[PDB]
């Protein structure tokens, strides 16, 4: 995240890092089983950090379980970045608590100019890099789809919006992607992708949650 601002330990308990020996992802919990995030990070050896602030120190809120599955959406495109969506099941369920908590899923989809929460422990800067210890979080609003698209000429598909800030400075890195973007208690959007990180112009992109709950919904219950 760069621009953004330290959010506070276990002050967004739905935000997982996915960890293969080092943080590389992020993730939404969805219910005690299952985290909902990009198909971009699929790969193996995956375990879930669930309770995290500093992800380099043990604080004594953590659960670390590992994946037992990934599930990526079964039209994800790696090249257009099209159904950029994965559902992880933890291999036990997680003990649910105040610092270790669900998100909602959309029952609408959200309307440009709507204000959300972005979090992780992605890239802070726009030049050059820093990593931080402990979660990121910015603001940002959900931007027009024309605004979008003018940004990202034959880019953007039904299934992404962009969200921040067209003066750069404010956006989502690297390390971020597979994170949440909440809105009004509700997990509209999934870090994606963007055109380096806090560029003028270069919004971030991100999946579009609100089309994919009945997917969801129905992977949840046959998986
Ligand atoms: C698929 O969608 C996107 C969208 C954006 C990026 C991206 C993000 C940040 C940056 C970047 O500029 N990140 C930091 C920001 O400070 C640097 C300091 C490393 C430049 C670069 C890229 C890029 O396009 O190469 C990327 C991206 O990083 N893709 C990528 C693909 C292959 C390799 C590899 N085999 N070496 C590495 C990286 N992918
Ligand atoms: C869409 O498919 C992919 C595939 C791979 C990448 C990617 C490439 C390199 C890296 C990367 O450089 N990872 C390092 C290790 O070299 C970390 C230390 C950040 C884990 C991260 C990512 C990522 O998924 O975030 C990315 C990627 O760069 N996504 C991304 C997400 C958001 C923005 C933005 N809002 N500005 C920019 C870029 N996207
Ligand atoms: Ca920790």
């Amino acid at each position: 995240i760069v621009g953004g601002y330290t959010c506070g330990a276990n002050t967004v308990p739905y935000q997982v890092s996915l960890n293969s020996g080092y943080h590389f992802c992020g993730g939404s919990l969805i219910n005690s089983q299952w985290v909902v995030s990009a198909a971009h990070c699929y790969k193996s050896g995956i375990q879930v950090r669930l309770g995290e602030d500093n992800i380099n120190v043990v604080e004594g809120n953590e659960q670390f379980i590992s994946a037992s599955k990934s599930i990526v959406h079964p039209s994800y495109n790696s090249n257009t970045l099209n159904n950029d969506i994965m559902l992880i099941k933890l291999k036990s369920a997680a003990s649910l608590n105040s610092r270790v908590a669900s998100i909602s899923l959309p029952t609408s989809c959200a309307s440009a100019g709507t204000q959300c929460l972005i979090s992780g422990w992605g890239n802070t800067k726009s030049s050059g890099t820093s990593y931080p210890d402990v979660l990121k979080c910015l603001k940002a609003p959900i931007l027009s789809d024309s605004s979008c698209k003018s940004a990202y000429p034959g880019q953007i598909t039904s299934n992404m919006f962009c969200a921040g800030y067209l003066e750069g400075g404010k956006d989502s890195c690297q390390g971020d992607s597979g994170g949440p973007v909440v809105c009004s208690g509700k997990l509209q959007g999934i870090v994606s992708w963007g055109s380096g990180c806090a560029q003028k112009n270069k919004p971030g992109v991100y999946t579009k949650v609100c089309n994919y709950v009945s997917w969801i919904k129905q992977t949840i219950a046959s998986n």
